[PDB]
């Protein structure tokens, strides 16, 4: 990624939005930046809320949305026009219609630029529209878990990563992260206690990719062993990124 210090970039807390929909998203001096969203099939409608801190009111208000090229192509993104003046102390609302076309790695990136005491400000934030976010939890046996799973063939649909984890290994906190990343979390399908099983789909506009998952911990040397096995690489490799930074 990105190299040097991430603390007043673009992602300081992107990551915090991959498994909840719900938060402040970034926050400096005079303005707060919060989220509320929520999904359905291959869409979504995120509410970006934009706090005046001071007591001064803004002018010339203007959050754009930024996609790649690539993108553009994967996720449709509308949004109407909130007004450009801020009474300080004030909280607009921006509402933002999200449709995923096909899966995709990047995220959107939203721009704010506003005027302040006469002065022009800007910041850019990356907007956490994650590919997990379109997933239909699919509750399922333990046998039908088990058939589906070895009716993989595409090595390249399988992605393995042996991590180390981030944070203590409590069971209910990780049940809760892999509910929030979206997939069905299976109880007692695989043999091992430890271990967690889920399954979804996710939904785009053009293919419907089901997707299984097991998290293998290993206590002794604080390190888990994640696997995704998809219909399709590159939803298999993006939902492994995306799940191994929350544990």
């Amino acid at each position: 990624g990105s190299p040097g210090i991430r603390l007043g970039s673009s992602e300081d807390n992107f990551a915090r939005f991959v498994c909840k929909n719900n938060g402040v998203l970034f926050e400096n001096q005079l303005l707060q930046i919060g989220l509320k969203s929520e999904f359905r099939q291959n869409l979504g409608r995120m509410f970006i809320f934009y706090g005046n801190k001071t007591s001064t009111q803004f002018l010339n208000f203007t959050p754009t949305l930024i996609c790649a090229d690539d993108l553009q192509t994967n996720l449709n993104l509308q949004t109407k026009p909130v007004d450009p003046t801020v009474d300080g102390g004030a909280q607009v609302q921006q509402v933002v219609n999200i449709e995923c076309i096909s899966d995709f790695t990047e995220a959107p990136v939203l721009n704010i630029q506003f005027r302040y005491g006469g002065t022009f400000q800007n910041v850019s934030v990356k907007l956490p529209i994650t590919l997990n976010k379109f997933f239909q939890p699919t509750e399922m046996a333990s046998q039908d878990f088990f058939q589906r799973w070895k009716q993989l063939s595409n090595p390249q649909q399988e992605v393995q990563n042996i991590f180390k984890a981030k944070h203590p290994m409590d069971t209910e906190i990780t049940k809760a992260k892999i509910i929030g990343f979206g997939s069905a979390l299976l109880e007692e399908v695989d043999p091992n206690p430890a271990n967690f099983v889920g399954a979804g789909i996710i939904h785009t506009k053009t293919t419907q990719i089901g997707c299984l998952l097991r998290l293998e911990p290993n206590l002794q040397a604080q390190m888990y062993r994640l696997t995704l096995r998809t219909s399709k690489d590159t939803v298999s490799q993006r939902l492994c990124e995306l799940l191994s930074e929350q544990f």
